[PDB]
């Protein structure tokens, strides 16, 4: 069992390791820890709002989010799954093929959904 604080403190911690981990040059890490942090923090939120969804996309436990938010989730959602789908896997290692920008647009989409569902919780 979580308290909605929980799935919040998750997400920070999350991103703060998405941040470490761009640090040390592991972008393929700071890429799902951000896919993390998203996840956590929308169920914190549905949570809160009592409103029980089920299912590990993020873009699916939305409902009618603003659409700066649905792209960021839609990005997120490709991150680390997808045997075959969400599909555009890499072939081979995948972390040889990851780069600072994506660390970048990873941990930077997961702190635009994280402040946007602290903004609501009250």
């Amino acid at each position: 069992m979580k308290r909605v604080e929980d799935w919040i403190k998750q997400a920070e911690r999350d991103l703060e390791e998405a941040r470490y981990a761009k640090s040390g040059g592991y972008y393929e890490l700071a890429c799902f820890l951000s896919q993390q942090c998203a996840e956590k923090a929308v169920k914190g939120l549905l949570q809160f709002q009592g409103i029980e969804k089920r299912g590990h996309s993020i873009s699916h436990l939305l409902t009618n989010p603003p659409a700066d938010i649905l792209q960021c989730a839609t990005f997120l959602d490709k991150q680390y799954t997808p045997s075959r789908y969400p599909d555009v896997y890499y072939e081979g290692a995948p972390y040889e093929y990851y780069t600072e920008r994506d660390a970048d647009e990873c941990i930077n989409c997961a702190i635009r959904i994280l402040n946007w569902v602290k903004g609501q919780i009250k």
